[PDB]
């Protein structure tokens, strides 16, 4: 009945109001030119501040880390300032907010990264994957991804430096912490999953090698802003964006244990990606619960009953609700009272302005 869902929880040096998380959700509303977070985004997040924790939509750490049109960056002074408007608005409402540091790797198109070729662990193209670009109109233009080039040792050092600085930038922008996007087939995931990584150097070939990039990026993030302000997102079983691992139970239980050693403040599991909702064995969830002992967050087709059950069964500490939060700014209140939930409009998920972003009303009987 959601009693545990409405219990507070400590997240590092922060105390959160409840166990509900607004998971990271790209809305591609950043101001142009410059991909700058803005007023409408600040209103959007502030409207949803009754969440215990808000994780921002993916925000690219550099010009070549972007995969979709109009997503907000976190590497220029104006971008940091734009995010500051957002964090000030959210904090005024009393809520913690983490910035999801993003590098899409091979999941992009040259049009989104200044005509450059995408980078990845290897030269493997993401099969049957599309992103969208700006095509001289305010409507997302979907295109097939491009074949990436394999990252060199120099590229690795550069990306780690970009992640490190992005974390500092997030703190300068007023965020309470950062979430490393190492899920949903993006750059780090392209190193983790065996079938997306055919490197013959120390970053591929063995489980230890496949987790090396994650290890080094997290080490840098923790060094920059503290483990209490670093969360990481993983996608053990979904494969929608083209990353598949041969032995995910081993790979991800190991990853969870590795992240536990870093003492990151939370581990966020993306259990469903759109309609890719693979069976995720309770036995596996319990193994993750032992491998990682910080705050464990799950997101993916949860409703009030399943969320409460997951917490009461000792599988999760917090639960994220994505699509429902898009259409219900007061999702927590609705879940607590059992008020009916509005449904979101797919057509307005990406691009455009306030319509389909800030005009979903709060519940009114
Ligand atoms: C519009 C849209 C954009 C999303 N963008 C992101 C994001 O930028 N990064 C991320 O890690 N996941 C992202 N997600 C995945 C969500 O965080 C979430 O894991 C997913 O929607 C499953 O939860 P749900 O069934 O409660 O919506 C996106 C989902 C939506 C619906
Ligand atoms: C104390 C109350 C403070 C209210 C501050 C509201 C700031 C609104 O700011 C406005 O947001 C609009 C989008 O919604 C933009 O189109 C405008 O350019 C922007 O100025
Ligand atoms: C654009 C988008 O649909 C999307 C979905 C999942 C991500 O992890 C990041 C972005």
């Amino acid at each position: 009945m959601t009693q545990s869902l409405f219990q507070p929880i400590t997240l590092g040096a922060l105390t959160l109001k409840n166990r509900i998380v607004m998971p990271p959700m790209t809305r591609s509303r950043a101001s142009q030119p410059g991909d700058v977070a803005n007023h409408m985004m600040a209103i959007y997040y502030a409207q949803r501040a009754s969440a215990g924790l808000i994780v921002s939509e993916g925000t690219q750490i550099s010009p070549t880390a972007k995969g979709y049109a109009w997503t907000p960056g976190i590497y220029t002074p104006e971008q940091i300032a734009g995010w500051r408007i957002v964090t000030e608005a959210v904090h005024a409402k009393g809520c913690a907010i983490f910035a999801q540091l993003w590098h899409v790797g091979r999941v992009t198109h040259p049009d989104n990264i200044d005509g450059q070729q995408p980078i990845s662990s290897s030269t493997l193209k993401a099969e049957n994957v599309k992103v969208f670009v700006d095509n001289g109109s305010d409507e997302p233009g979907f295109v097939d991804v491009a074949v990436p080039r394999a990252m060199t040792k120099a590229d690795i050092a550069q990306v780690i430096a970009d992640y490190r600085q992005a974390a500092l930038n997030a703190m300068e922008a007023g965020f309470d912490g950062i979430e490393l996007h190492a899920a949903n087939g993006y750059l780090i995931n392209q190193f983790i999953d065996s079938e997306a990584n055919n490197r013959s150097d120390e970053y591929g070939g063995s489980l230890e090698n496949r987790l090396r990039f994650l290890d080094e990026v997290v080490a840098a993030l923790v060094d920059a802003i503290g483990a209490e302000r670093v969360g990481v997102r993983l996608a053990p079983l979904t494969t929608l964006n083209g990353t598949v691992d041969a032995d995910p139970i081993l790979t991800y239980t190991a990853a969870a244990a590795l992240l536990n050693k870093h003492r990151i403040v939370y581990l966020h599991i993306a259990e469903v990606d759109w309609d890719d909702a693979p069976d995720t064995p309770v036995s596996f969830k319990r193994a993750l619960r032992e491998a990682y002992q910080g705050v464990l967050i799950y997101a993916g087709r949860y409703n009030a009953e399943k969320a409460e059950q997951a917490i009461n069964d000792g599988l999760a500490d917090m639960i994220g609700f994505g699509r429902p939060f898009i259409a219900n700014p007061d999702l927590p209140e609705r879940l607590r009272h059992g008020y009916p939930l509005a449904e979101h409009v797919p057509a307005t998920l990406f691009g455009g302005g306030e319509k389909g972003l800030t005009d979903y009303p709060t519940y009114q009987a």
